């Protein structure tokens, strides 16, 4: 009969003592707040600033036992938002925001409602940009872990607790796609319970493995990689003699070489440790300098030598020759055996 | 005789127990919300960020039996957005927001009005910057359809009800132009009512399929690797001896297709798979690559041939002669009529 | 005696009934608010975004009978902007915002002073970024018209008007200059009445004439393409034999006007459409291969070529030599009669 | 005894009659608002978009003999911010804003102060990014003056009136420096009285020169332009006859002559009038191609030559020699001091 | 019996007579607020804009006597953030923002509580973006020490005085990591008491040392270029004639250098005086145009040589043989010798 947020507005009013200052079972056990995420949005990892943008919609459950009603005949009551700051929530927060905002569009976009046990059902739309840590050791091939993180500011441990849910405590959505990586379903949940001068604080937090789309970097990098190595031994397939044409088609591979070089470490943060990309491409540089060591190899050996002066520097021209045909697949061949398979175990 | 608003404050005051909180028609049918928007500003579609901004005028209509009124004598009876909170409104919001704001220029721009039986005008002016996955499989001749939904965040199904309207559910600005695409007019509008945990909930959504401007990265990357071709072949046009300008005209084209294809991925977004431009320009690097190996053809040979030594070199350089004429332009013309006619049909 | 403000307080309050809810001439004649604009600062034009940078002082201008004071002995009653709300505004925006905002800098910038008839002058302060579209067909040297136009949302054309004042409608500041442009003084003003299932709405709108500022690309673009020209030409001032010097000169020439046209399109619209800048260089392109064909053109009758066969050669040579010594300015010197005269007509 | 809010509380409220919408000293003299400003922090100068962030201390200082406590033993009565907007403030604004703002960090950055006679010592930090014109003629040499002004906004000059105090208007920070400039210490000060059709208004206003440093500018463009011109020289301190080597040497010098060219104007304003670092490089263009049209100069003279042929060949070959060995560096060192005095007058 | 929010409303409310207005212990000792911070993330040092990303728990400690309840039997009494209008707070700042903000999600990140004596705990979570100044004369050796300051606005040092309390001042986060530094543990705190026109004012205020991740410029400067020096010097290993080869490894290996040092300055703002990294690489500058120094060399003498004229050329061709193995690695052994040495002990 009676409107059911005029039945609210003297449940939670003035009437019947409701603060919304207090949390409930005050005086008593600490609060058991569940919750569990849904990620809309995901992504825009910017490794420069090592950070991901991501938009949840935060649920978060507990009961209050001032807000149970009994008369009502029915079992979830909702409130528009304009009712939600009349009453106690939780002071959540994130250790590792980096900015973030709620969504106002057309609503605040805000969902309460309420069980006839006072069971609190809560949620929001928060827009995150989540600072991460980045291991960079296996750039291209590595498994990011990163995280985040839900802690309490004013009641400590004892007076609150957060909760993950059993029932599924990340939601994800279904064409949830990465541009560049692809989150793994296991996701880990466990506490960081956190100590200071002021005190302990509860925390759930989460964890997202993020593997990455290999055949990127193998396009824009690897490959044009892959050709110069072939195109620097052409180059000793090349005529017999010490030709001009041997000074040019070794220069031309090693100025490329460094023109990849140069374009590889284009977005890339300033660790100090050494990461997985540019040991492909040195490695693929001081391949790339031995064709031109081996041209000087050729030219000292005939400026070496006229019967016996030329007769050791033919011969040391089919030494050269039949060794480097041989030598040069050989030392990539082998490194690429060396190179991918610790890429593959990890 | 007494003022629409005064007669409005009794309206939908205190008196006659109008509450903002509660929906229409509450304990009974889901409001039905009927919608269309008229795109002001649409555009700066950052492929980087797979989106793009979008300016709307978001109409909204439904009926309020407790607006209705009855004795005052005219039809629509607007209302300046002070009084806009006083009374219920739809939690209508985006599932791919990213980023959104009202605009209170001068004013909030908000309309109300209100029809003799309560049916409810309401528009307001958003920019958006909407999410949308990026197919680039074809790049510079994808159709993009990047799309928006409109959903409910406390209401679900049982209690409201979004629509789209007959009449022409997505009105277009006049001079909506774009800078690298074309709007194309079918807009599909279907549902993506969703499920959760909470329940399931209301989705009008809409389409809209972009087909680029082809013309313009015909002109920066399709032209000048036009060019290097023919460039390639004149090289071969060049004389008849094994000359260093033979080594020249062959270097500076291979150097200058690495050049146009630092520069082509420049502005791109970090997918995985292969996209048109690249297997557009990788061909180009492998036809670059001929010349320089047609040129070592010539001189190894040159380096085989001292009567019946040349009688092979000369007559070998006839084979590199006539062939090369003929296979140089054939290659290359097969390879269009085996490009151009799968990015024709789709 | 009494201060004006308590005047105003029972003037405009809830005594005497006046209502900020309430256009003046209610169920009468629709308002005719008439608006002038002072530019206070302008430009920054993104062509990127196709948009440019306005800070305006917005001054509107009508009457309102509510407010018309009678005893008062002054003529204009100023208001400081915390009583601002508490009269009846327009509703006017832009249709072409893309983000604005007031300015709160120690105060509200919002001027309100009141006729004794209730002439109602209203003045703010916006900075605007306005959208523009950008034809790019003559790119140096067009005029581009960028325009703002400015609509009502709520009220429709019966209830509201927009008008330009005669007197100078458009005010612009002393020392407004633009850093890449010219703002021609002349400003068209005339009407955008919209249509829309809402119905029709007043707009009064202007319009601004931007002629470059020619010299800059000229200094940037236009003068490095100039002298590879030439310098491709004294590469044919060379010796008189097939020279790596004829080689070195001529790649040279090439690789810059590759650089200068990399550069070229820079900070560039994507536009489909082709541009003045590019056939400016691409024909300084198609020139600059000329010298590498008159190269090989060399070339090829050197190989051609003992006493007949190199008659032929030297009598060619001169072919080559007393033509190209005329055929190279004149190509180039008809090139800018043909360039630059539709671009000193438009 | 009483604490002096509450004294202050029924000072400027509703008893005692305060209004905080009436200027002081209404119907009577013009209120003499003298100001200085403490520069906390300046500089980030964009002259790409031709303005500069800069964080002052705002203080204002005024009398209100409404606010003239009697029997108050103490001399300066200060206020939290909270009744700050309880009282009268002046409408400034700044003319070149371009983005401003406040900083309620911890809190409302905003100082009070009463005297006993009602001087009104009023004190806000603002952090602003204001436009300046940029001359850029002699570029890096140049002494920019960029200023600042401070205006009325509704209160015209009748009513209100800005003023600089004599003792030190512009106070400055001590550790105040400058990644690029100087603040010089003379701030020129006086009135920008502007005059509209609402009127005319109150301005008072500083002006900042900023010489720049000259240091980077010479490290990052003057230094390797110099080492070309050397490096073109010894180019001619090359060897006897007309070699691949007079080749190389010269084309080496031209492409990064081309190349620092590119790199210049990286950060730059598109102004249409030249500029001083372009003359400085493209004298250094016209020089370094000189060589290069010296070997063609060798290079003619050589195909022009066989006993009589020769011996004018080698004259020539003289002819070009003693006299470039001195050409070169006069018209180099003839530059510089025709290059810096007027830059060092200025 | 009674909730303490309750009691806290009749403690600190009209009734009690506290005002939110007043500081503590009016007329007499000025406040002692000591504080201390908790730094939550730190870094994103944009060292082009001199400043530095930081999120921190401003903790603040102090004694209201106005707030020592007496009867209530518990310690620590907390409050959402609420009522934490409703008391006094601290004018607390920062003199070197450049931009601040709170964090309102999901709740005012804003921790209030009470001793029983009125002992003030007060902490709020604030991201700061502080600038510093950046000396770089040791540019990547340098010890960065960003500082931030913290000042009272209203109240002078008579009425408040700030303090760092003695047990840790700063607290660090466990896993703070930086990517491009390393904060050293010793934080120095001192006082910055600023004097104005207005009167002097509380600082205290923290230093942070921040010594480098000396490996990636390492990896990406120092490495490269020294590959070219040795490069540089296999180009004398090279042939015993003046070769085409030696002019081709000559001018390959300057380029190179020329490119690394035109990335070299990439994102270093535009400092006057000379750092640390050009130093390193105008040194391998000024080293590689001395192969092409000795290729003249050669050249000149080559030219200068027919028994007595080859006689001396190949005598000194002996002399830049023997001399230039042992002159060339000594005169960058005795550099490094002499440049890391000051880096070593600053
Ligand atoms: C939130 O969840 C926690 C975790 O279960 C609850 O704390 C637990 O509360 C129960 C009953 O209140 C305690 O059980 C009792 O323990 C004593 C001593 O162990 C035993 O003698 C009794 O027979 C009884 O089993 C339990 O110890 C306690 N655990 C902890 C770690 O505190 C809390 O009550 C929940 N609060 C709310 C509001 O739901
Ligand atoms: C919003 O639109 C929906 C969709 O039409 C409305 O729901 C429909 O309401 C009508 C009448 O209220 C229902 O018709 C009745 O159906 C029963 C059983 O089918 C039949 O025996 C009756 O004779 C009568 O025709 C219809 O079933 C129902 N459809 C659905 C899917 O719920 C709704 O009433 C509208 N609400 C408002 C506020 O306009
Ligand atoms: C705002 O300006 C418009 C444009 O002038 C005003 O509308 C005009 O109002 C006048 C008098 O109210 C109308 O004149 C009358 O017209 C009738 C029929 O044409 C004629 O028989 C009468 O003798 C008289 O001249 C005029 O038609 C009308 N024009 C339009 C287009 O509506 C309007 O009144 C102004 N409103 C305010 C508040 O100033
Ligand atoms: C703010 O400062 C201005 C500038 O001094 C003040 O205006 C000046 O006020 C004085 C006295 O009120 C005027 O002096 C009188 O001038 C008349 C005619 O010149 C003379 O016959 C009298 O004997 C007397 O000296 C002075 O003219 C006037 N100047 C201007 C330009 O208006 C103003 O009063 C100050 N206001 C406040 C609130 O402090
Ligand atoms: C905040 O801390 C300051 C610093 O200690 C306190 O100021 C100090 O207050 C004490 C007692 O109020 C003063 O001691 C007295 O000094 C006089 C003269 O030196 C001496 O004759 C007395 O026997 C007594 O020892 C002390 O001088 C004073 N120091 C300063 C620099 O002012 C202040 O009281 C503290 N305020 C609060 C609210 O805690």
């Amino acid at each position: 009969p009676m409107p059911p947020s005029e039945f609210l507005d003297k449940l939670m009013g003035k009437v019947s003592g409701y603060d919304a200052r207090i949390r409930p079972n005050f005086k008593g056990p600490p609060v058991n707040v569940t919750c569990n995420i849904f990620i809309n949005s995901f992504g825009s990892i910017a490794e420069t600033t090592m950070d991901y943008r991501v938009n949840i919609f935060l649920r978060q459950q507990w009961n209050d036992p001032r807000l149970a009603y009994s008369e009502y005949p029915d079992d979830s009551l909702d409130l528009d938002p304009s009712m939600l700051d009349s009453i106690w929530k939780p002071d959540l927060f994130f250790a590792n925001e980096k900015g973030a905002n709620f969504h106002e569009v057309t609503t605040d976009n805000k969902l309460l409602r309420i069980s006839k046990n006072g069971n609190v059902l809560y949620s929001i739309r928060i827009t995150l940009v989540l600072a991460c840590p980045m291991d960079l050791k296996n750039f291209p091939m590595d498994v990011q872990t990163c995280i985040m993180q839900l802690e309490s500011f004013g009641y400590t441990m004892n007076d609150l607790i957060f909760e993950w849910d059993e029932k599924g405590a990340v939601q994800v959505a279904d064409g949830l796609t990465l541009p560049q990586f692809i989150l793994k379903e296991e996701k880990d949940l466990r506490y960081c319970t956190k100590h200071y001068n002021t005190g302990k604080f509860t925390c759930i937090e989460a964890r997202f493995h993020l593997e990455r789309q290999m055949g990127y970097y193998l396009i824009q990098m690897y490959i044009p990689s892959l050709l110069i190595v072939i195109l620097s031994w052409v180059s000793f397939w090349i005529n017999m003699d010490a030709a001009p044409a041997r000074v040019g088609l070794g220069i031309t591979t090693v100025l490329t070489m460094t023109t990849q070089s140069s374009g590889s470490r284009a977005s890339l943060p300033k660790v100090s440790y050494v990461k997985a990309i540019d040991i492909w491409m040195a490695v693929c540089l001081l391949f790339v300098f031995s064709a031109l060591l081996e041209y000087a190899a050729v030219n000292f050996i005939a400026r070496q030598h006229v019967e016996e002066m030329r007769k050791l520097f033919i011969s040391r021209a089919k030494r050269i020759d039949t060794v480097s045909r041989v030598a040069f697949p050989l030392v990539f061949l082998i490194f690429n055996i060396f190179y991918w398979i610790t890429y593959k175990i990890i």
